[PDB]
């Protein structure tokens, strides 16, 4: 008679939470989205076997537009599950599809899983330090999307490190990645000339978090602009001011230039 | 010779991901600390039971100034799990303990699980509008810290949210109350007398995130400082501005009086 919010994780099938697997094998329907992230490492198949059920996937519009019509109507004499990639609520608009199952006279409950947002942990970058959060968008005809280069700014002012998430096309199967991420920053540089984002400017990247072995690395733009961080999803980190240990991290665990042990208090 | 870091997740034993749990099973030897953080909704025993391992369990002590000389042995020769509340490497000196596992010579992986930091979207609030985190630490003696203040300013003045994590003696098992870091932020701005923190105040409160029936209540200061959020944990939240939605999320979901839509938006 509910609806459940349920969280994939981050890379495989095997990063939903036990509590989520046991809740989604006894759900009489299951729905999924794939197009606010990508798992990397599993496939609807996988996932299917798992949870031991068939499971329906929707588009942006299926949900955007009809998820009161297609999800909802059987959440009233049934226990449904949405589930998605990561945490549910997390850098998506899905937390508003709570309201439209509240004024279907409809209850949910979330399930959480793995997040990004909180994956971040494993560059050595300590997370009470990350500041607004941003979007690198890839710029669609004659816009072109500047607003996360001043959310680093406003960050990098304040000492704080920039988290950025990378823009994803399901639908044309197109992952943004870090490298793609890092020109577009050049350029707006290049623009706005505001010497937030250089060719000397530190970054961390972040590839496939959630796998036995993801891609961290740091180092300056202009020697990671072109160095192949391996398949997607990808995230990039614009660092602020550094506290000794992050640096020490970063050179011991993700290969920057052992120079940053030196930081500039 | 591999060390495996497995976040727990949010509230009880199930909270765990199935990597984390089929890969804990393997482990020849586990350990755990519960001075970060404890998981309130379940127990040692059941933790344990549903792992099939007993679980060594470290105080801060063993951890900071004895890994190397607890943990970091037996994974030389054996698959070894340190498990902890939520996400690994979150608490920010865990990701050290990667650095030391490299110096003894010590493989080690990143299971992750949910965490606060991506557990609080189910408050209906942005993502990327939290700015930096901070703790409300206690005063004690002739110490009274207040950095925990400046940070929701510079955050609410950038229109920025602020995740308020509360004082824990885990040992002692002592939690700080909402309610309590209510009393405490008013009474800080009685001293700085910033306007950062006041009777008008909008405050969101969330209680047992990860349980399938958290408490997720969100209004002024004057109204919910006496008002009885539950059992702990306890996280205390100061948005900025609200997004429209956003505004609408907290009074639908978190019985936000109506009030907010006009005024903190
Ligand atoms: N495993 C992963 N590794 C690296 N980046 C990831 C990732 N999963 C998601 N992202 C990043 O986040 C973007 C999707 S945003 C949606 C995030 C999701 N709800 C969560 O909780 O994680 C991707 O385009 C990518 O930039
Ligand atoms: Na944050």
């Amino acid at each position: 008679m509910v609806l459940y919010f349920i969280g994939l994780g981050l890379y495989d099938e095997r990063d939903i939470t036990v509590k989520g697997l046991e809740i989604a094998k006894k759900c009489d329907y299951v729905f999924a989205e794939f197009y606010t992230s990508l798992m990397a490492g599993t496939t609807l198949g996988r996932i299917q076997k798992l949870i031991g059920k068939e499971i329906r996937v929707l588009s942006r519009e299926d949900v955007e537009l009809n998820f009161e019509n297609i999800v909802l109507p059987l959440a009233k004499e049934n226990d449904v599950a949405f589930m998605t990639p990561g945490d549910p609520l997390v850098a998506t608009t899905h937390a508003e599809l709570r309201i439209r199952a509240k004024r279907a006279g409809v209850e949910s409950y979330v399930i959480h899983a793995p997040s990004i947002y909180s994956a971040v942990g494993i560059t050595g970058l300590h997370i009470y330090k990350f500041g607004k959060s941003a979007t690198v968008a890839y710029p669609e005809g004659n816009w072109f999307p500047t607003s996360y280069y001043d959310v680093i700014k406003e960050n990098a002012e304040r000492g704080l490190h920039t988290l950025l998430f990378l823009d994803i096309k399901a639908e044309k199967r197109m992952y943004m990645t870090a490298n793609e991420a890092m020109e577009l920053l050049l350029k707006v540089e290049d623009m706005k000339k505001g010497g937030v984002f250089t060719d000397d400017t530190l970054v961390v990247v972040l590839a496939r978090a959630g796998s036995l072995n993801p891609t961290i690395r740091a180092g300056y733009v202009k020697d990671l602009i072109r160095e192949d961080f391996g398949d997607p999803p990808h995230i990039l980190i614009v660092p602020g001011k550094l506290h000794i240990v992050e640096a020490e991290y970063l050179v011991e665990i993700a290969g920057a230039p052992r120079e940053i042990l030196r930081v500039n208090v």
